[PDB]
């Protein structure tokens, strides 16, 4: 009787750690969700094939309202695994599920996997220089989210980089592109006018991290806002003050304008 | 003609991803470094047996000063793998290595793995609330660095959490414990008296992340400063003001005192 929170990683079924795979293979029941992120390089079939078990996919409602009714009951008499994209506890509310497990007398263990949060390292930006992170959320009806704009501003004043997770509506199959995130940010800039995000702002786009050929691009909003970065998932990053080697990397690897090599100390 | 930056993960040889293991097995030559960090839950022998290849260890100088003379030459006519603890390119200087590859006409791909940057999510603290990160260094001689103290201050001031890496002497295999980190910070507080780190400061300790039995403890400095958190590596976190949900996880999972439910929320 035990519950394992196992991350499947960034892009495909092979992004799971060996630890996670060997443990999953031996579990009596295997559950999973695919609404907290998008694994663009795999399918349930390949995952099931790899694990050798039938996987039951849970919806956000199943998890958020019925985890203790669907999963925990089985964990009391068996070994259960709950799979999620990337790392199970990063930018999700799955951590709270460990409390529910506890209160049900079920021991839980966490098996990490590569996460988008650390994969930003591939952009060449020093990961220790990232500040507070935020999520660019799709406006809905008359409600237009904007706090993420304030995060960029706060980080920028401190010279820190800003990681922007992009919205996702799995059931509607909606995956926010970096382009849409940029459009929303310009609209918020027009609203607040803090000179935080404009056509001249340098940004970095990372798409489908985890694949052998992710899309890594850096440049000014005016030039990237309409560029095709390939299929989702995408994340947008607004760098703060750059170190020379960061700029060098963005130019050499992410095709940024050579002019950014000239940093303003 | 191809260099593969492959992450070994957090704690033991099984923290590498299935993708990383399979690719490593197809490489003609396999290099690894254990100076940016160490896999306390395994050995070079166990990693070699898992990969089924002989692994050549590289020192910090081998990499920083001679990467292009030791690794790249072979990558020109073979498939080569460069293994590192955690997720590749997280270590500040590693991304630049890809520029060296490009310059040498060598293709490079990144195979991600679990990083402490995302693994700390197991402490229950929301990942988006983490601010700038820092490393607590041992003072020595006339040198007493304290910038990490200022990082905590700026972060906590904005309600952000601070991830603190503890000093490590790879070659000498000596790790700074969370206990030593706390003592050091109290000492720094005594000199700067900014009211940033005191006996009443709430801290979180994460030890052996990646292991199936990690140590996750949360409490006030006065009660944790002499507690035994087990074997290294240790990571110290100074949380900013907590979301009730974070506080609850810390109490139920990290054994934190109920007092934080009213004092630090
Ligand atoms: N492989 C990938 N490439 C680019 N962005 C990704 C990504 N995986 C996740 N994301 C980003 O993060 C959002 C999901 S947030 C959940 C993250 C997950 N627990 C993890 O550990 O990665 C997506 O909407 C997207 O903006
Ligand atoms: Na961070």
């Amino acid at each position: 009787m035990v519950l394992y929170f196992i991350g499947m990683g960034l892009y495909d079924e092979r992004d799971i750690t060996v630890k996670g795979l060997e443990i999953a293979k031996k579990c009596d029941y295997v559950f999973a969700e695919f609404y907290t992120s998008l694994m663009a390089g795999t399918t349930l079939g390949r995952i099931q094939k790899l694990i050798g078990k039938e996987i039951r996919v849970l919806s956000r409602e199943d998890v958020e309202l019925n985890f203790e009714n669907i999963v925990l009951p089985l964990a009391k008499e068996n070994d259960v695994a709950f799979l999620t994209p990337g790392d199970p506890l990063v930018a999700t509310t799955h951590a709270e599920l460990r409390i529910r497990a506890k209160r049900a007398g079920v021991e839980s263990y966490v098996i990490h996997a590569p996460s988008i949060y650390s994969a930003v390292g591939i952009t060449g930006l020093h990961i220790y220089k990232f500040g507070k992170s935020a999520t660019v959320a799709y406006p809905e009806g008359n409600w237009f989210p904007t706090s993420y704009y304030d995060v960029i501003k706060e980080n920028a004043e401190r010279g820190l980089h800003t990681l922007l997770f992009l919205d996702i509506k799995a059931e509607k199959r909606m995956y926010m592109t970096a382009n849409e995130a940029m459009e929303l940010l310009l609209k918020v800039e027009d609203m607040k006018k803090g000179g935080v995000f404009t056509d001249d702002t340098l940004v970095v786009v990372l798409a489908r991290a985890g694949s052998l050929n992710p899309t890594i691009r850096a440049g000014y909003v005016k030039d990237l806002i309409r560029e095709d970065f390939g299929d989702p998932p995408h994340i947008l990053i607004v760098p703060g003050k750059l170190h020379i080697v960061e700029a060098e990397y963005l130019v050499e690897i992410a095709g940024a304008p050579r002019e950014i090599l000239r940093v303003n100390v």
